[PDB]
């Protein structure tokens, strides 16, 4: 070198760039060189760090400390920056077509792709010195189990405290990580909040944004993601959505796995006997509440691998293997509550980060939906810091806390082999038409049922369509991914699990709930497990199997009105079929595979016999 090359030992404050993989130092030697952070920590991941560093934020008021609980704390962001902003979210490769399928008609709804080109210029227009006067914490993470052959390990280089905290919890990070990885191949995460000091612009209740500027973008062919201006969740978090689902689904592609919108169960029978069940709802549903649950049936237990995202692989002797690549749950706030879920309340007692839920003026957490009367003379102050009465929480305000706290953990939930999938559930939000379960009739017509997947978005009421739960995810064409999901039928040894589909929300004429819901789910549950068994309790009908007359538990119920809770209508059905039609046609256009059309057809032609 002829002065100091791009040689930044000089700013380092922990660790060592010489003792990093030669790889990893590339990248962050590069990234410092553009984006002109003042010092370079690298996380090791140590409890001393993670303590140090929220006494820091406390410091800077990022964060306040929760003097109700046990090492919780609070962050209050500027009101620009409160969830993924899917206009925001893109994809980048060569050809827009294998990110996104070409629509037939309208605009697409299954992703967003931008050219290398026009992401060159505005990677050029963000991340030249947005670090200066600040830390680049390089944070080294494991998705999955640390060593497990399932895992996938990332690089994240950030400025921001609260990520790399919020990582701690969400992923496995630090020095462990680095060690395993070697000279490996890693994901390339790159991000930052976009506020280069000293600041151009207002910082607001000291959370930095840059809300103009916002922007998260994927490279998969780079194994790259990139994510500026924004602090929150799904968009600085690189690892879960970002890696975990989108960067991943393309990975799982190439590599002949998957990478799924599903939490994973255990569900136990009264009799000892244990399955796992994935299940893919939209992020609006009851995922947690779900993995969580409190099981009414006697002798039923339910405990929790992941409540997000799952990594399934098929094994050498064909069982579909999942892994929970998270280490955390990073959970919807509002609605949660001891009626919705006791163990999700329990896990967040300790050692949990809250963003922008309200604060009681005893130092507590509190939420619309929560419902726990408050004491005497408790108020409350807003996620906005101004006093509140009886919204106070942001409706995608969340806690984000240590998967191992929670009280139904299941013990293989690090089991490096996965755990062996038996069912896999799809499920959506439907007032009218839907059965509270059903049975899919095979593979083919399994992903048919999730490709058709509709849900009612939280509010006059709209359905949407969310296939696989995924709409917001997938890291390449749909269609492909339909393709690719087909193809398990032709692996050589493969068992392919039962599909079914679930629906808790169907309403009678009144508007009211036909089925009870919360724990007694597992009366649904119980009916998979049975049917996974073999057990003669199926009757056939167009849409698929449904429970026998009978076949359902319905003891401590009352009278549940099964003839509506199951009720199919012609009428209904061939509306649901033409929706489905339109749908895909226009959305999937030339890449619809054959055989989800023809189990469109095959729908179609049942429903005429009726
Ligand atoms: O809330 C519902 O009723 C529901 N049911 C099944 C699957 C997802 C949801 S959001
Ligand atoms: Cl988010
Ligand atoms: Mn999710
Ligand atoms: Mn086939
Ligand atoms: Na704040």
């Amino acid at each position: 070198q002829l002065h100091n090359g791009l040689d930044f030992s000089a700013k380092v404050i922990q660790g060592s760039l010489d003792s990093l993989p030669q790889e990893v130092r590339k990248f962050v030697e590069g990234n410092a060189q553009l984006c002109q952070p003042e010092y370079i920590h690298i996380c090791d991941g140590s409890e001393e760090e993670y303590g140090r560093l929220l006494a820091h934020m406390q410091e800077e008021g990022v964060i306040r400390k929760l003097k109700k609980y046990d090492n919780c704390w609070l962050a209050l962001t500027d009101p620009r920056d409160v969830a993924r902003i899917e206009s925001k979210t893109v994809i980048i490769t060569q050809e827009q077509r294998d990110t996104v399928p070409i629509p037939k008609s309208g605009q697409s709804q299954l992703g967003r792709w931008m050219s290398e080109e026009d992401f060159e210029k505005a990677f050029n227009a963000r991340f030249p010195g947005c670090m200066k006067g600040r830390t680049m914490y390089v944070i080294p993470f494991s998705m999955g189990p640390l060593g497990s052959p399932l895992a996938k390990i990332g690089i994240e280089l950030t400025d921001s405290p609260y990520v790399v905290a919020s990582m701690r919890i969400m992923t496995r990070m630090g020095t462990s990580v680095l060690e395993a990885l070697g000279d490996g191949e890693f994901i390339k995460c790159l991000h930052s909040v976009g506020c280069p000091l000293p600041l151009k612009k207002p910082l607001v209740n000291n959370w930095a944004c840059n809300p103009e500027l916002t922007l998260i973008a994927h490279l998969p062919d780079r194994r790259e993601i990139i994510s500026f201006g924004s602090g929150y969740g799904g968009n600085s978090l690189l690892g879960k959505k970002c890696f975990a689902l989108r960067i991943a689904s393309r990975l799982a592609k190439e590599e002949g796995w998957l990478a799924e919108h599903m939490l994973i169960l255990g569900i136990t029978n009264p009799e000892g006997k244990k399955k796992y069940l994935a299940a893919a709802f939209p992020s609006a549903c009851g995922k947690t509440n779900l993995a969580m649950m409190n099981p009414t049936l006697p002798g039923w237990k339910v405990e929790c691998v992941g409540d997000d995202i799952a990594w399934m692989k098929f094994d050498a002797q064909g069982n579909l293997r999942a892994i929970n690549p998270e280490n955390g749950f990073f959970g919807v706030a509002p609605g949660t509550s001891v009626k919705t879920n006791p163990n999700a309340i329990k896990t967040i007692q300790k050692n949990t980060i809250f963003t922008n839920v309200a604060e009681t003026s005893d130092g507590g957490v509190y939420w619309e939906g929560i419902d726990e009367p408050l004491a005497p003379g408790v108020t409350i102050t807003s996620w906005k810091n101004k006093e509140w009465r009886p919204p106070c929480a942001h409706p995608n305000s969340r806690f984000c806390t240590p998967a191992s706290q929670c009280p139904i953990i299941d013990p293989a939930w690090e089991s490096p082999e996965g755990v062996p999938i038996e069912g896999i559930i799809f499920g959506g939000r439907r007032p009218a038409g839907v059965p509270l379960v059903y049975e899919a009739l095979s593979w083919q017509h399994g992903v048919f049922v999730g490709a058709a997947m509709r849900s009612e978005a939280t509010a006059g009421k709209v359905i949407m369509h969310d296939p696989f739960a995924m709409r917001p995810f997938f890291g390449y064409n749909f269609g492909k991914y339909l393709a690719h999901w087909l193809s398990m039928a032709h692996r050589p040894a493969a068992k392919l699990p039962k599909i079914f589909h679930v629906n808790w929300f169907r309403k009678d004429k009144n508007g009211k709930f036909l089925w009870p819901g919360f724990g007694e789910n597992s009366r649904v549950l119980e009916w998979m497990f049975g049917r996974i068994e073999g057990e003669d309790s199926a009757k056939l009908t167009p849409i698929g199997y449904v429970p026998k007359e009978d076949a359902l538990n319905l003891k401590g119920l009352g009278d549940v009105n099964v003839e509506e809770l199951f009720g199919i209508s012609k009428e209904f059905w061939e509306k649901e079929v033409e929706e489905i039609d339109k749908y895909l046609e226009d959305q999937v256009n030339a890449d619809l595979p054959y055989e989800i059309e023809r189990e469109l057809r095959a729908l179609k032609q049942r429903i005429s016999q009726m």
